């Protein structure tokens, strides 16, 4: 599957930055941010067309493997066949997302890490480019 | 101690660019390219004033586990403080090490990998930025 880094040290207030290509069938993608696969402040999901789901941006947490409660958005600011980026950041409270087209969301920070040590890219998105702050 | 990625599926005639801040007090820094931890097709170790050279680059292999033999560069265009970028990229006969100030230089396949799915970032540089192309 796709990329996965650890080791990551990302701290409060830092913006992970993640631009990709969404590939011209794209069903979706995922980006997974937190300590480990089991262990995710946020799992942030873009369905195309996926998991019962069209054109809708799920978000969840995992917790000693466990999802979490889902969150949903109303806005999906992304095509199949084209560039996409995303930013994340987070507090001890939220999760902080900013979409293309000057979008913005929050996602409840559940488990409380006082870093994110791991990221992992997976489905229809090749990463180009992560930038650390 | 750096950044560890995985998967990162990078074929012959791909570009790895990554980009990192060398501290101001910097010894030395490392990126690992191969495999796994065990498995590094590239060492890639400038020495400001370490591991008993000065203003070198050494660079190896390791092949489960064991150190090949070491290869030193005379150019060294880093300073400490300063951004530094490297990019590299494969072929069967060789990587090629793209450095600041124009040059370059290449460094044997030793474990012919048909991708290289494993960096890893260590020593006295935070990464910035890691990109594919
Ligand atoms: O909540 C987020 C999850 O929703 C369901 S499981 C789920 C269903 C209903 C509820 Cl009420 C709950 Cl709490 C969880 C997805 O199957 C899962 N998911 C996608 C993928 C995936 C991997 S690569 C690709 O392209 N999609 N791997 N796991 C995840 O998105
Ligand atoms: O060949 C490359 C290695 O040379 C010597 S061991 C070595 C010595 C003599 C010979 Cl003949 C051989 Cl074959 C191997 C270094 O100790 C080692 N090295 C650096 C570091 C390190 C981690 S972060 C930082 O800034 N440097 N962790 N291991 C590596 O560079």
């Amino acid at each position: 599957c796709g990329l996965v880094a650890s080791n990551l040290n990302l701290k409060p207030g830092e913006c992970l930055r993640v631009r990709g290509e969404v590939a011209p069938d794209a069903k979706s993608f995922v980006l997974n941010l937190g300590k480990d696969s089991n262990n995710l402040c946020l799992h942030f999901n873009p369905r195309f067309n996926a998991h019962g789901d069209a054109n809708t941006i799920v978000c969840n947490s995992k917790d000693g493997g466990a999802w979490g409660t889902e969150q949903r958005e109303a806005v999906f600011p992304f095509q199949p066949g084209s560039v996409a980026e995303v930013c994340i950041t987070f507090d001890q409270a939220n999760l902080t997302v900013k979409l293309p087209d000057g979008y913005e969301f929050k996602f409840p920070n559940r488990l409380n890490l006082e870093a994110i040590n791991y990221m992992a890219a997976d489905g229809d998105f090749k990463i180009k480019c992560v930038a650390f702050d």
